[PDB]
């Protein structure tokens, strides 16, 4: 938890600002991670959900994210939110929720302020995929309002550049709902 400690004392390093473009970084570095399993891992829809209490959940189809035991002792998601470009996300989150569906189960994973909870094996599953939820943290950011434009125009980017991909935008705040596709 070294790299995430660095991240939380100094977050202007890691994402530039703690203003509105700083919070996008986290959205952005989520988004990315799901659309690359559209070439990466054969995902065919990618769903981003601006959540009521300022939240972020973004799902994604694809093979699921590692939970087999890292060389480094740990399941592979604590390697992946710890260490690869989305632990900037869980740093500078109060809380992560990780849902996986892969090797034939359903996984769930938390992270409070950063440290990991107990990966719990759930219900048998042949579905496939990784749902992130996380919550920016206030003490972080001076603004924690996602902008809804701003994520559209990400989204339309990387549905154009993922032909086939459906990426479905749905903002709980107000109902507000978008769906990208390019065949
Ligand atoms: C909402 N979707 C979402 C959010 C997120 F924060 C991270 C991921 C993600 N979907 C992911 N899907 C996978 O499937 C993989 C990738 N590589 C292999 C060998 N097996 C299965 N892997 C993931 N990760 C591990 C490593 C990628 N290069 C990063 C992130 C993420
Ligand atoms: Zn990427
Ligand atoms: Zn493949
Ligand atoms: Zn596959």
């Amino acid at each position: 938890l070294e790299g995430l400690e660095a991240v939380r004392k100094r977050p202007g390093m890691y994402i530039g600002s703690t203003g509105e473009r700083g919070l996008h970084h986290l959205i952005w570095e989520v988004v990315d991670n799901a659309v690359d399993e559209a070439m990466a891992g054969h995902a065919t829809k990618v769903r981003v959900r601006l959540l009521a209490d300022g939240g972020v959940e973004v799902s994604d189809d694809g093979r699921g994210i590692p939970v087999e035991m890292h060389e480094s002792g740990v399941p592979t998601v604590d390697v992946v939110m710890t260490q690869v470009g989305v632990s900037v996300v869980n740093a500078l989150s109060t809380r992560m929720e990780v849902e996986i569906c892969r090797d034939g189960y359903q996984w769930f994973q938390t992270y409070d302020k950063s440290v990991p909870g107990t990966l719990k094996q759930g219900e048998k599953t042949r579905k496939t995929g990784t749902v992130v939820r996380f919550w920016p943290d206030p003490d972080v950011f001076e603004t924690t309002t996602f902008d809804f434009e701003t994520v559209a125009r990400r989204l339309q980017e990387q549905a154009f550049l993922n032909k086939g991909l459906t990426i479905e935008l749905i903002d709980e705040r107000d109902g507000k709902h978008r769906t990208f596709y390019y065949p």
